[PDB]
């Protein structure tokens, strides 16, 4: 037996993003039951056997910041993160506010200063940021913040960083985004710059996109509750009621793997393969995958 | 008015990937109308009113390499590459025929020598490889291409380079993938390291995903006829009729930008905004977005 190219994955994370609730049984905006939409997704993921270190939430978690979809976020996601064996992280986005989330989501004392955290999954840190800016929806990062920053990067960690935020440091394919991007990039950039900052996990656009910003891979999860059309006239912007999911990430020794997840479904096309027939398969085929070093 | 954060791009291009398309009308493995979903994505990308410097296709163009496959996505995407003042770009995959593809795409004369080629667009290069075994479906590029490629890309040019082949050079979360795997990625990243290659473009996975290589940023566009379900059981492959798409790539001065373009449609969630009122709209938030180099 030959060995695969890559091992398995030192560590596995769930990136999910913008799933606006809202309080009560309502349509978001009339249009989407965003309840449905993400409980789907849910489901497929659980159903999956899918086992991540974690899953981060990249913000905009309530659509209005109401303390009922709070509730409601918690009582979906914490019994799936249960499940699945994962820690959870949440992130605010500019539809979130600040004060309810910590006392709904967190149960912590409300406070209005930014949401920035950092933790350790074994030795791999992610940080938390909060690029929200209370009653508007442009980004920004405040000076105290960036110092902040800057001060925890000063060491790197063994598996290096994953920096989690809301407004991501990279252009838009839509003209409407910037309106409402993350302001003043250049001095993120200055602290990110030269760090062991691996990847940065953003949400906001609505659709799946990825770039690097100072060298840095910046990659963007599309939304749960409804995603932007990408063949909308040019100049224009249309939400719709399709392609929404989320990301998965895979942290390999040399690398970091961003991958879309859309809703599951869809008539087979081609043979499915069981996992004990793909198992036999790649043996068949004379190669094994090396073991994960967090195994 | 002030400043958004990033210009208009210096290039744009679309990055389709994994057509498989089959002579004669029948459904691709008897489950989807591969030439529909193609023509589909096609005529939105049209009616989008996109303009691309160029269109890119990482691979497997014909699901068995037949002449008449080729004829086919001739007729359908030359007339689109002429529509939009798109240069095309042709990538081998496992699927395909060199000498098919050669004859019947390109009216070159048959050949079964690797489809490597380069070209320039202004300041930006692109270069094509053949990541195809004859015969075979995995990937391998041969000593003497990655002499080639080192040779190419012994100077810079001064958009850098974009590299478009098929089988990617990074880990797949699927199992399977590995049977079929891009070979010895150690050399072609002994080749890569330090050169002005921006961006890798590549397809096979028929799933939307990303990574590094030796520092690169490697962009997996999906499929248009059929793609991979994530939320398949762990360790199994199933592929289906939905989430179809391409990518578009935005080259700016300082980053490249990959985004996922899912197929249109889903019902309108939130305001539709018209081109002619988001270009009012942003005005009227005191902002407007630099021209592109190129314009
Ligand atoms: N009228 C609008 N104003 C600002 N952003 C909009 C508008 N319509 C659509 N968008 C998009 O929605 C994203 C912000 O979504 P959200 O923060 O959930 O409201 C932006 O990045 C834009 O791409
Ligand atoms: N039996 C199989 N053998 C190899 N690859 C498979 C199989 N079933 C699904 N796949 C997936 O299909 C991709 C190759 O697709 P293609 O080159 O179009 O045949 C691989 O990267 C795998 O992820
Ligand atoms: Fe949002
Ligand atoms: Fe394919
Ligand atoms: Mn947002
Ligand atoms: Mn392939």
């Amino acid at each position: 037996l030959r060995a695969a190219e890559h091992p398995r994955p030192d560590y596995v994370l769930l990136h999910i993003s913008d799933t606006h609730l809202i309080g009560g049984d309502r349509r978001l905006y009339g249009a989407v039951d965003a309840d449905d939409r993400l409980g789907e997704l849910l489901e497929q993921l659980n159903q999956s056997g899918l086992r991540p270190d974690a899953i981060v939430f990249t913000g905009d978690l309530a659509d209005k910041g109401e303390p009922a979809a709070y509730r409601k976020l918690r009582g979906l996601v914490e019994p799936f993160a249960a499940q699945l064996g994962a820690e959870l992280v949440w992130v605010m986005g500019n539809h979130d506010d600040r004060a309810e989330l910590r006392k709904f989501l967190l149960d912590e004392a409300p406070s209005m200063a930014p949401l920035d955290r950092v933790c350790m999954i074994d030795g791999l840190r992610i940080i938390v940021l909060d690029t929200s800016v209370p009653g508007h929806h442009h980004g920004e990062i405040r000076a105290s913040q960036l110092g902040w920053l800057a001060e925890e990067l000063a060491t790197p960690a063994p598996d290096g960083t994953i920096l989690a935020l809301h407004h991501p440091p990279i252009p838009s394919v839509l003209d409407m985004a910037v309106t409402v991007e993350l302001r003043d990039q250049a001095a993120l950039g200055r602290v990110l710059r030269g760090t062991d900052v691996r990847a940065i996990l953003a949400g906001h656009l609505h659709y799946s996109t990825n770039a690097t910003f100072v060298g840095i891979p910046v990659s963007v999860a599309s939304a749960t509750c409804y995603t932007q059309d990408l063949t909308v006239a040019a100049g224009g912007t249309r939400g719709r009621d399709g392609a929404q999911g989320c990301n998965l990430v895979h942290v390999y020794p040399d690398t970091v793997v961003h991958s879309v997840i859309p809703l599951g479904g869809g008539e087979t096309v081609g043979t499915f393969v069981s996992p004990g027939q793909a198992r036999r398969k790649i043996a068949e085929s004379g190669i094994f995958i090396e073991p994960s070093r967090r195994d």
